[PDB]
C-alpha cells in the first residue's frame, strides 16, 4: 500500500498541472464573457499541483504531514464555490452564499483537521469527523437548492456540476474513516488524491463546459 500510495501522489501531481494548463488552453474555446470560471478552475487545480508535490515527497519521506492536504482544502474549496454560484446568483445574493458556504467549507475543513490528527477512533476524532459531516451535508442541502427553476442546456449543465459534487465529494468521508476499518492508514491518503483529481479536474471540465453552453455551443 505504501508504494502505490507514493506512486498515486506522484501522477496525481502531474495530474493536477495537467489540469491546469489544459484549462487554460481550453479558455480559447469559449466566449471571453465566459472564461473566468474556467481560469479559476485553472487556479484550483494550480494551487492544488503545488501542494501535491508537497505531499508526494512528504510521503516519500515516511513522516508524512496531513496539513499540506488540509491547507490545500482550505483555500480551494471555497473558490471551487466561487463559479458553482456564479451559474445561479450575483449581487447580494451571491455574496451571502459565497461567503456563507465558504465559511461552512472553513469549518468543516478545520473539523477534519482536528480529528484527523487527533488518535483514530478517539472522541476527538470521532467529535470532528460528526461535526464535519454535518457542515458537509448542510453544504450539500444547500447545494441541491440551487438552480431549482433552470431549464434547457444550462440546467443540464448545472446538474452535471451539482452531482460531481454530490457523489464525488463522498470519497472523502471515506477516506478519513477508512483507518478505523482496517489497518488502512494508507488507504486514507489514497482515497483523499483520488477524490482531488476527480473533484478537481472533473469540476473544471465541467466548469468548462458550462462555458461552452453559456457561449451558445452545442
Ligand atoms: C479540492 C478538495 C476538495 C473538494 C475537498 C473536499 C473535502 C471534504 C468534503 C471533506 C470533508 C470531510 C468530512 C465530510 C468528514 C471527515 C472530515 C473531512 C474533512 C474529510
Ligand atoms: C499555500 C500557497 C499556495 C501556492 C499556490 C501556487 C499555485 C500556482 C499554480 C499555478 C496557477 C496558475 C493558474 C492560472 C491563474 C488564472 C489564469 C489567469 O488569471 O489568466
Ligand atoms: C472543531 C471545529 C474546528 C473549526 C475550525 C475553524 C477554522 C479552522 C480552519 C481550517 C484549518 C485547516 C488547515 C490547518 C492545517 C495546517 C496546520 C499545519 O500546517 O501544521
Ligand atoms: C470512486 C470514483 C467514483 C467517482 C464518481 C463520479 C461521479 C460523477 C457524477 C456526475 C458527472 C456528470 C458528468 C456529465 C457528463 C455529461
Ligand atoms: C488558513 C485559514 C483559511 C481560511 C479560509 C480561507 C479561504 C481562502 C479562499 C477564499 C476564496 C474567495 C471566497
Ligand atoms: C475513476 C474515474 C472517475 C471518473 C469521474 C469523472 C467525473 C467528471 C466527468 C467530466 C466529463
Amino acid at each position: 500500500m505504501e508504494e502505490l500510495t507514493y506512486r498515486l501522489f506522484m501522477v496525481a501531481t502531474v495530474g493536477m498541472l495537467a489540469g491546469t494548463v489544459f484549462l487554460l488552453a481550453s479558455s480559447r474555446e469559449v466566449k471571453p464573457e465566459h472564461r473566468r470560471g474556467v481560469y479559476i478552475s485553472a487556479l484550483v487545480c494550480g494551487i492544488a499541483w503545488y501542494h501535491y508535490q508537497k505531499m508526494g515527497a512528504s510521503w516519500e519521506s515516511g513522516s508524512y504531514d496531513t496539513g499540506l492536504r488540509y491547507v490545500d482544502w482550505v483555500l480551494t474549496v471555497p473558490l471551487m464555490f466561487v463559479e458553482v454560484l456564479a451559474v445561479t446568483r450575483k449581487g447580494a445574493a451571491y455574496n451571502e452564499a459565497v461567503r456563507n458556504w465558504g465559511i461552512a467549507a472553513t469549518v468543516m475543513i478545520g473539523a477534519g483537521y482536528y480529528g484527523e490528527t487527533s488518535a483514530a477512533g478517539s472522541n476527538e476524532y470521532w467529535t470532528g469527523f460528526v461535526i464535519a459531516m454535518a457542515t458537509y451535508v448542510w453544504l450539500m442541502r444547500n447545494l441541491q437548492a440551487e438552480g431549482e427553476g433552470l431549464k434547457g442546456d444550462q440546467a443540464v449543465a448545472f446538474e452535471n456540476i451539482k452531482n460531481l459534487i454530490l457523489v464525488g465529494w463522498i470519497i472523502y468521508p471515506l477516506g478519513y474513516i477508512a483507518p478505523v476499518v482496517g489497518d488502512f492508514d494508507a488507504i486514507r491518503e489514497v482515497l483523499y488524491t483520488i477524490a482531488d483529481i476527480i473533484n478537481k479536474v472533473g469540476l473544471g471540465v465541467l466548469v468548462l463546459q458550462m462555458a461552452r453552453v453559456q457561449s451558445g455551443e452545442k
